[PDB]
């Protein structure tokens, strides 16, 4: 019985909701999308939420919403993320400038970020990697100083794909003044099969997002009579009712599943300290992460991997560090923080599908040495 | 109740197929996608088919696959199409050069096309508008001459969104040597809810398409150990099993529905002759269209619209001509062919949902004058 690192959480009520969509004969973007958006807005405490096709499409739309001259061609991003984060930048026609990783958190090194903001910086994408939030107040201070130095304030987009339900300093992600993109892909906490959510900090961005997620076409307009105008183009970035229905079905139990992710993480916190050759990540008590996976850093990782495999525990990387891909060989730079942890890091199963017996087995296996 | 211009065709067997996907617990791109691709390949007679998220994503992927220098920044396209065709060009970072419309067919004016091919021409997107195929052999000859003149041969991408099941000179669309993009959006002939198909004329393009439709990530690789390399980036352009299951269910009856589209069109051809103020489009016998809608051209169209509305018949435009949108005001050009028909054209319901009584009602209403 292999314990997986990721698992789909699809409610046995999803079929009932999909049946409703098929029976209605309306499969497009309609009342279920509206219902799902309303439900998400209430949970988030941000009314400005825009459902989208995927987290990836949400990131593409967020970048498209930026108003800055083309000469501002740089987007700052870390390579320790899923490729979507960074390929969205390339698809937006911009150049990636890599920011290092803080070895203590495995999220963006904000000292390195501050050093790399330049007059060419149009945006910064920050990833709440594996569900652990970035220090958003510190980030805001960095931007305050950058604005005072350069005369403009680079936009921040928060990639929240791993961080449904997370909060920082008593405020849910989505409400810290930056655009945020959540993912409802099959393996994420809340799934629509595929889907995402772009949240906006203000009305102008909200209104532009609603338009540009469907070609810039106002869907309330009389399209049969050509009585609409596309002010700004967009693509097919919206969510439809088929996927909103699945999301609605999965909302019922996502909180309990999050609670289990967090309970399991707390168990590992307690039981994996004092293991020679294993280092835990120290998480700050001023925020609440979502633990998409549970990261540790180990000595002799090849032996650790063999140990996990033999014990039927799936353990490893979420992705290859993106700066190593040959498609971006021309963008390589020195990232010593990431270098110092990349051969040590390993993600462990921590999700709702872990029985007490499962999580005990993970801990017992690790404690028997490798 | 009103006779609609478009209607969703979703089989009562779709729920059974979706239940299968949910029961498998695998919602990603997997065995149903493979099954659907195999079925489509057999129908098309082209083994090189790549399922994608939507027709729009198929067009975006096709444009990314092009090999041409940045100074070839021009894509030739007509504005008489759905906005996706042209917004894909803008999202690709290119410049649209509008091509006029042949008033006799409402598809691209190929004389105007040949005049507008230039040293900057990167590609040509041709749209089989409302289901009627473009003269692809003539197009190939134009490109032969362009290649002689410039040394490069601009690529053609065929937008087949309206033309599932269409053929030209005895050969199914998808097999004329150009990349083709089909749409399986809800209102299209064959629907997956959302989905599309990119077909390729050669193996190299096929292999690149299969990689780039999912971030450039080889899905057979060991991602847990970071044992993969992205040679060329992509986005989340693929189709997943939820939508492939719906497409599989809808394959059963799409042929009969197509037969009805064609039968209804033939009925209109026969019964709408000699109507004062109404001009039919003359279609060539060397090809077989799919009649997404049935186009005519009328005098005093505002009165014609009021007549249709009062009779409970939905009639009008599929889209506003795209060159009128303010987002492309800088690209306006004189298109006298399109100008000569744009205030006259009207699309009529012609699909499988038309009863004999419905189509007789359409004909009787039109023949009674306006």
């Amino acid at each position: 019985a292999m314990i997986p690192l990721f698992k789909v959480a699809v409610s046995p009520t999803a079929l009932d909701r999909v049946a409703e969509v098929f029976a209605s004969g309306y499969l497009g973007q309609g009342p279920r999308v509206a219902e799902f958006e309303s439900a998400l807005a209430a949970r988030l405490g941000n009314p400005r939420v825009v459902s989208v096709h995927s987290g990836t499409s949400g990131l593409c739309l967020a970048l498209r919403l930026l108003d800055a001259p083309e000469e501002r061609d740089e987007v700052l991003s870390t390579p320790l993320t899923f490729e979507a984060t960074n390929w969205a930048i390339l698809a937006d026609g911009r150049r990636i400038t890599w920011v290092d990783v803080d070895p203590a958190t495995l999220t963006m090194d904000l000292d390195d970020l501050e050093r790399k903001i330049s007059p060419a910086t149009r945006a910064i994408i920050v990833v709440h990697w594996t569900g652990y939030p970035v220090d958003l107040d510190r980030l805001a201070g960095i931007l305050d100083r950058a604005e005072r130095e350069h005369g403009f304030r680079p936009a921040v987009i928060e990639d929240c794909a791993h961080a449904w339900g997370a909060s920082y300093r008593g405020v849910p992600l989505g409400s810290h003044g930056n655009m945020c993109v959540f993912s409802f892909q099959a393996l994420k906490h809340l799934t629509c099969g595929d889907g995402g959510l772009l949240t906006l900090p203000g009305d102008e961005l909200h209104e532009r997002a609603m338009l540009r997620r469907f070609y810039g076409i106002d869907r309330t307009a009389d399209r049969l009579r050509g009585a609409y105008d596309v002010a700004e183009w967009g693509l097919k970035w919206h969510m439809t009712d088929l996927n909103a229905a699945i999301g609605l079905a999965n909302l019922e139990t996502v909180d309990e599943q999050l609670r289990l992710h967090r309970e399991n993480a707390a168990f590992y916190d307690k039981e994996l300290t004092g293991v020679p050759g294993l280092e835990l990540l120290q998480r700050s008590p001023d925020r609440e992460g979502s633990f998409y996976v549970y990261d540790v850093k180990v000595d002799d990782r090849p032996a650790f991997h063999r140990k996990m495999e033999a014990a039927g525990i799936m353990a490893g990387l979420v992705s290859r560090r993106n700066d190593e891909h040959s498609c971006v060989a021309h963008l390589r730079t020195s990232l010593p923080g990431l270098d110092s942890v990349y051969d040590r890091m390993v993600s462990l199963p921590v999700g709702w599908w872990l029985t007490e017996q499962d999580r005990e087995h993970v801990v017992a296996t690790i404690r028997s040495g490798w």
